[PDB]
């Protein structure tokens, strides 16, 4: 089964916790401490990604988490001021309004797809707000959204032509609807991450429009499908195990700790790319400057010496030092507002409709992906009629 990658981390974690892929040409990671050092040492392990010359140049390409430092810091302390405490004050209300508007929508069914009607939604809509896209715009802002990261319909080799063509048109509108944002938010700021973004400073130097530009859409690109899957994988979790469930409706405070015990089991993310920067060694391999490293996060969480009795899923887990959002200069900056997105709809839906299970319509339909972990479709019977 393919919503079950973990059999084979645990025989590569009991084997060969560093190896060599030959195929992928990659240097595979399943150790919690092997994770961790690919992460925190950046020295070691780049996150270089920007295109060469000869290939197209998007502002995403060169945007915060495909550069080292020394830039990466600098970009870094800036992007940072977006993202406080004192933001995320606005933005809850928000995201409440957004979840009961979505949850309204589908008041009328007794069966729902949490992903289709709550989790795919809701980031989308929040970041456009959040970002300063205004309403007029904001169904257009979801188009280009749901394209930039679809997947072919089938395997026919026009369908795959199609979909890339379609894929550069919403990159390339993306970018200059953004441009013109930043223009407008230039001589009439609101309350928005652009307008912030444009009057930051740090140290007398500035985003520039290219850089806001890549940031904006990087934001889609990060915080979409992943927060999608922390709302779907939460909600499967506590069907799977009910005890769980009816633990957490009589301890509503324990939510956010069972977020995070969705985030260690059925991380978002399963794995990063890294390119290795010198030659180093690791559980005793030679890893040798410019090869290919891939860090199972996944696996890593699944490691007993840091997580006890890790196949099983318990909300109240502690200690819990996961890396979901990874580890080091480049941390999620958005794990804030994906624990708040995910903690606001989970609770609505469980305040709402306590005797959800599976619809007997189910089925699983994982995402066909090996790094992003979560399902297509959840099939839920809210049981309130
Ligand atoms: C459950 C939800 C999410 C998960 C599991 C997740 C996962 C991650 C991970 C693992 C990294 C490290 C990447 C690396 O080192 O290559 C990362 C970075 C990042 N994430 Fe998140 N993400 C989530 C939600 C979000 C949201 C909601 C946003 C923004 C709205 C966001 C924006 C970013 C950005 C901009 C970075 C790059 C930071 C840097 O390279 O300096 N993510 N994310």
């Amino acid at each position: 089964e393919r919503f079950n990658p973990f059999s084979w981390y645990e025989e590569m974690r009991n084997t060969a916790p560093v190896q060599w892929d030959e195929e992928r040409q990659v240097w595979d990671v399943f150790h919690y401490d092997g994770v961790k050092e690919v992460l925190e040492q950046k020295n070691i392990f780049s996150s270089d990604r920007r295109p060469p010359q000869n290939q197209r140049q998007t502002a995403l390409g060169t945007s915060l988490i495909n550069i080292d430092p020394p830039k990466h810091a600098e970009m870094r302390a800036l992007v940072n001021k977006a993202f406080t405490p004192k933001a995320m004050k606005a933005w809850e209300p928000k995201i409440a309004r957004i979840t009961n508007e979505l949850l309204q929508e589908v008041e009328h069914l007794e069966d729902i797809d949490i992903v289709e009607h709550l989790s795919y939604p809701l980031p989308v809509m929040v970041i456009a707000d959040i970002l300063g896209v205004p309403i007029e715009d904001q169904r257009q802002f979801k188009d280009w959204s749901d394209i930039i990261v679809a997947g072919p319909s089938n395997n026919e080799r026009e369908t795959l032509e199609k979909l890339q063509q379609e894929k550069m048109k919403a990159n390339d509108e993306l970018e200059t609807y953004f441009y013109r944002i930043i223009e407008e938010k230039r001589t009439r700021p609101g309350d928005d991450i652009i307008s912030v973004l444009l009057q930051a400073k740090e140290e007398g130097k500035q985003l520039t429009d290219e850089e806001i530009v890549g940031f904006s859409i990087l934001l889609l690109i990060a915080g979409n499908e992943t927060t999608t899957n922390l709302i779907s994988n939460t909600i499967y979790c506590l069907m799977e195990d009910k005890a769980s469930f009816e633990r957490l409706k009589r301890e509503k405070e324990l939510l956010p700790s069972g977020i995070e015990e969705v985030l260690r089991y059925r991380s978002p993310v399963q794995a990063l790319h890294r390119i290795v920067k010198e030659d180093v060694t690791l559980a005793g391999k030679k890893l040798k400057a410019g090869e290919h490293v891939v860090p199972w996060m996944g696996s890593a969480h699944r490691d007993a010496e840091y997580f006890e009795d890790p196949e099983v899923f318990k909300i109240d887990r502690k200690p819990n030092v996961h890396m979901a959002f990874g580890r080091g200069i480049h941390f999620c900056l958005g794990a804030p507002l994906a624990r708040i997105e995910a903690k606001i709809m989970l609770a609505e839906l469980i305040d709402r409709y306590p005797q959800m299970d599976w619809s007997p319509s189910f089925e699983l339909k994982p995402i066909e992906s090996t790094f992003v972990y979560g399902l297509k479709e959840l099939l839920i019977r809210k049981n309130v009629h």
